């Protein structure tokens, strides 16, 4: 069967806290008044939810109303305790509210309002200096989750919040974050299929905080590449194929063969044989501006099959990438 695996950082987190911390199912839920909160438009419907926006009558302030579809009303406990352990934490979103909304009677988070430069402004005109600020500030966010214990499971630039005016940035979405436990197995289906770790997409379980760094370095290739995105699979098999036209297969064979992991032998037809790329077969005219030797250097160091030799969050903020980010 598949060699276990555990995470090299932060694994006694969950032991060393208290179990309340942890145990999501045992904690009791204090709700608010719902009458604080007028809803002004709304901003999106997902599988699980529909997000809104919104005003607190109480101090005329806006806010962000996220409204549980029935479908996720029962791990929406793990998702209220995950955002209460990490409140206050660095670039986290803040949840200011629990109510129950009268009309779906399910529970709706309130968070603080982030005031969102339009997304395909960003992805157009950030510049290289940037870049390297807000991964920075993704990566404050994510060792801060980790160490506290908890993976997000869906990064992505649909849950990074950023208001350039005022250089904030805020992770969202913890819908689908989960503590992590050595040795504990986790459900594959997370995350978004271009944004999938390779742990997913060959099914193995045991997966820690990396899978996080995965995700990261495929937000960073598509934004320093101008590929949108850069792993573009038609499903998840051919996901997998994408990413070994990259990185070759003969590392994705390593990296099976030392967690002892047996392919779907639906892969036999359409994986191939592939050499690993050079990441200069990436840059063009159109891109040179946004690449350099660092940044290939910090993403080869991200996009790795193999989970446990990926870049943790800490160690990734004091690679060269990040040395020209005002501290
Ligand atoms: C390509 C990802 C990326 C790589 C490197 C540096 C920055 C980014 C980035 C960009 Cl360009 C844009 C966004 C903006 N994403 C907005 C997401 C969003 N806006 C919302 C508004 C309302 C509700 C939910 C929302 N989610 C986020 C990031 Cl991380």
């Amino acid at each position: 069967g598949p060699v276990p695996s555990r995470a090299r950082v932060y694994t006694d987190v969950n032991t060393h806290r208290p179990s309340e911390y942890w145990d999501y199912e045992s904690h009791v839920v204090e709700w608010g008044n719902q009458d604080d909160y007028q809803l002004v438009r709304k901003l999106g419907r997902g599988k699980y939810s529909e997000v809104f926006e919104a005003i607190n009558i109480t101090n005329n302030e806006k806010v962000v109303v996220k409204i549980l579809k029935p479908v996720a009303a029962a791990k929406i406990k793990r998702e209220i305790k995950i955002l209460e352990n990490l409140r206050g934490g660095p670039n986290i979103i803040t949840l200011a509210d629990i109510v129950k909304d009268p009309v779906s009677r399910t529970p709706a988070l309130v968070f603080e309002h982030v005031n969102n430069t339009d997304f395909k402004q960003l992805y157009q005109t950030l510049t290289d200096y940037d870049i390297r600020f807000y991964m920075y500030e993704i990566l404050k966010a994510l060792d801060y989750c980790h160490s506290m214990g908890i993976m997000h499971r869906d990064v992505k630039p649909h849950n990074v919040m950023i208001d350039h005016e005022h250089r904030k940035l805020r992770l969202i979405d913890w819908g689908l974050a989960e503590f992590y436990h050595p040795g504990q197995e986790y459900n594959v289906r997370v995350a978004s299929r271009y944004f999938k770790g390779p742990e997913l997409l060959v099914d193995y379980q045991m997966y820690d905080y990396s899978l996080d760094m995965w995700s990261l370095g495929c937000m960073l290739a598509s934004m320093i590449f101008r590929k949108e995105p850069f792993f573009h699979g038609h499903d998840n098999y051919d996901q997998l194929v994408r990413i070994a036209k990259v990185l070759g297969t003969e590392d994705l064979y390593d990296y099976i063969d030392k967690y002892n992991i047996e392919l779907d032998p639906r892969f036999n037809d359409i994986l191939g044989r592939h050499s690993r790329k050079r990441w200069e077969r990436f840059v063009h005219s159109e891109n040179q501006h946004l690449v350099s030797p660092e940044a290939l250097d910090f993403l080869d160091k991200l996009l790795r099959y193999d989970h446990q030799s990926r870049l943790t969050a800490r160690e990734a903020m004091e690679h060269p990438y990040f040395y020209t980010v005002v501290k």
